[PDB]
RNA sequence: GAAACAGGGUCAGCUUGCCGUAGGUGGCAUCGCCCUCGUAAAA
């Protein structure tokens, strides 16, 4: 169920993420700690496209440390 | 080392007596005084 997750907000730097759906939801929450507006939203990247964002260093992973940023 | 948004908006509002009062008073001779004078003018 781990997926490459795109994180978007109106006119905001896209943030690509990899992990579980619960993972991405928690990362969305962390991005939305302060954003009363422009709340980052999670989007599931279609499977075929995954290899593309794969490699891109701008992705957080469902590894242990992918959650120490709090 | 081309193309590239800071953006799409968001009541400072809602409302609040400067008031209740508070002698300018009590009061204090304008005085005490002083010659319009001495004077020249019936052409």
């Amino acid at each position: 169920m781990t997926s490459f997750y795109k994180i978007t907000a109106y006119n905001s730097q896209a943030l690509y993420f990899w992990g579980t759906d619960a993972d991405v939801d928690r990362y969305v929450d962390w991005l939305n700690r302060d954003r009363e507006i422009n709340v980052y939203a999670a989007e599931a990247i279609p499977e075929a496209e995954w290899a593309q964002y794969e490699g891109r260093d701008d992705v957080l992973s469902g590894e242990e440390c992918g959650w120490d940023d709090f």
